[PDB]
This record gives structure tokens, sequence and C-alpha cells, in this order.
């Protein structure tokens, strides 16, 4: 009696059992929620089926040095800050730059910044940060720099510490309604517990570097949701980091433009629908830089032709 009616029968038998995202088709456009979190980069949010990263949940953001995780965090914390939401930063690496944060939109002032000792201590006042109710969105830099009482003194595993924090955080992080960032680094540790705990883990690898007639002016990044509870995963985005400035929204807009039709080329020359932007992405993102009208509604024509 017809597998379609008898997967979808056991298929939702099994949602009851184990949340949502237990099971999946890459096609499903769904969705029946949201609380999410722009990430500042709209080909990220599409391709995270949800617009952004849902709140209330454990994220995991891995990479390379010098990739864009924590560009991407920032962002986060930028965009749940600038919408009345309170950002807790429990900085291990001392490694935050606030001229750069505060360069793309984060209320630096109002940022907690809990500097640990111990990767225990971190994720306690990380913890209780979350019970507070308060924060929206946490993130945590290293997943690495988070060693134990051990090891910072003088046998068992890093991860042991995670597993129970994590154990335990991810519980409360949930009915509080706080989405959590952990940055993981590149050594290619307690990042097996994280790996099965974080609801969307992102994966992000710096695919070329950026010129415009000068030389190193940012940075293009694919990001690849290689795990995603919320939405369907393996989907995958590229945007470009300028160097102290961010993701590029004007350049973003573009990719998008030509990808979904909206702008086009003929001589390089990109033009959206008549007027021209300029050839080669360089100059039509310097149009798009000062025009806010024209790229508003590209955002708009965009943002429509897609979920929500
Ligand atoms: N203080 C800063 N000032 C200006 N640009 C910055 C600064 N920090 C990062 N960037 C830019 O952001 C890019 C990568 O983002 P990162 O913050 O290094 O992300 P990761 O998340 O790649 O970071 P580690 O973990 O490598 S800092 C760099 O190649 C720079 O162009």
């Amino acid at each position: 009696p017809d597998r379609e009616k008898a997967l979808e029968l056991a298929m939702a038998q099994i949602d009851k059992n184990f949340g949502k995202g237990s099971v999946m088709r890459l096609g499903e456009e769904v969705r029946q929620p949201i609380s999410v979190i722009p990430t500042g980069s709209i080909s990220l949010d599409v391709a995270l089926g949800i617009g952004g990263l849902p709140r209330g949940r454990v994220i995991e953001i891995y990479g390379p040095e010098s990739s864009g995780k924590t560009t991407v965090a920032l962002h986060a914390v930028a965009n749940a800050q600038a919408a009345g939401g309170i950002a807790a930063f429990i900085d291990a690496e001392h490694a935050l730059d606030p001229e750069y944060a505060k360069k793309l939109g984060v209320d630096t002032d109002s940022l907690l910044v809990s500097q640990p000792d111990t990767g225990e201590q971190a994720l306690e006042i990380a913890d209780m940060l979350v019970r507070s109710g308060a924060l929206d969105i946490i993130v945590i830099d290293s997943v690495a720099a988070l060693v134990p009482r051990a090891e910072i003194e003088g046998v068992g595993l890093q991860a042991r510490l995670m597993s129970q924090a994590l154990r335990k955080m991810t519980g409360a992080l949930n009915n509080s309604g706080t989405t959590a960032i952990f940055i993981n680094q590149l050594r290619e540790t307690g990042g097996k517990a994280l790996k099965f705990y974080a609801s969307v883990r992102l994966d992000v690898r710096r695919i070329e570097t950026l010129k415009d007639g000068t030389d190193a002016v940012g940075n293009r990044t694919r990001v690849k949701v290689v795990k995603n509870k919320v939405s369907p995963p393996f989907k995958q985005a590229e945007f470009d980091i300028l160097y102290g400035q961010g993701i590029s929204r004007e350049g973003s807009l573009i990719d998008m433009g030509v990808e979904h039709g909206f702008i086009r080329k003929s001589g390089s020359w990109f033009t959206y629908e008549g007027e021209q932007l300029g050839q080669g992405k360089e100059n039509a993102r310097k149009f798009l830089l000062e025009n806010t009208d024209v790229a508003n509604e590209i955002e708009k024509k965009i943002k429509e032709k897609l979920g929500i």
C-alpha cells in the first residue's frame, strides 16, 4: 500500500520521535517557523533555507585562518544587535578587533566581552549568560582555546568538558532562545561533541584572493552548510569580504542579480534592465555602493524571488 503514503506515514512517525530535521529531502522548501538572524550575506541566508542562523540553536563555524568565520559571526552580532538583541562574546583568543567590529554595525560599547582563563570556566560564564535569558546571541571564539584546568596547570581529553557543558547548554539554549556560535579552527578536540550538537554546522573556506587593480582588497569565501537540522543540508554560498569593511552587500547583490537574471552583461558591462552599472564588478559594485535606491530594490527583487 503505496510507498509514498507508507514513507510519509513512517517518515512523520520519525520527526515525532527525533525533532524536525530528523529526516529530509534535498528538494523540500518547507519551513514552519523562524526566529532567524541575518548573516549579512544574502547568499548564505538563502543557502541556509531559513534566511539566517536560527535563534536558540547552537551553531559551529569551522575553517582555516583568515577564512571568514569571525566576520560572519561579528556580522551575526551586528544584526541580532541592531534589532534590539543583547550580544555576549566569550573571547579566549584575545584577537578581537573593535575597530573592525565597529565598522560592521556591532555596538561594541554594549557588547559583553568575557575573557575566560579556563576552557571550563569559559563555558560556565558562557552558560550562565545563556540562562540569564537576556542574551540573544553568544559567540565563543575558539573551540580550540578552550583548554581545561589541567594543561593550564599540569591522561584524559579536552572533549568531555565540551560534551559536558554542551549537554547542559544545548537544552537551555533552546527554551532560552539564544543562537550560540562556536568558531572552530583549522588544524588542516572537543570538536566531536560539538559536531553532534550543532543544529547547523558551517564550513568556511577562502576560495580566492580579491583584486581591484591595486592589490588585496579582500577575499572570496565559500561556505558549505554541511549540517543543517532546520532546512535541507549541503547547500552553499559565496560572498566578498573586503579588507577592512566586512562583507560586500553591493557585490553580493550582483552575484545574485546575474544568477537570478535581474542584472545582465553584454561586454561584461553589468546592466540592470536598461541602465548600465559598469564593466567589471569592481565598478558595478562602486555603482551600487553610492546608489542605494536601485540597490535597495535589486535586494527587494531578489529577496522576493525566494523564501522567508
Ligand atoms: N582587524 C581586522 N581589520 C581588517 N580586516 C580584518 C580584521 N580581521 C579580519 N579581517 C578580514 O577578514 C578576513 C577573514 O576573517 P577572519 O576574522 O580572519 O575569520 P576566521 O573566522 O577566518 O578568522 P581567524 O579564525 O582566521 S581570525 C581577513 O582575510 C580580512 O580581510
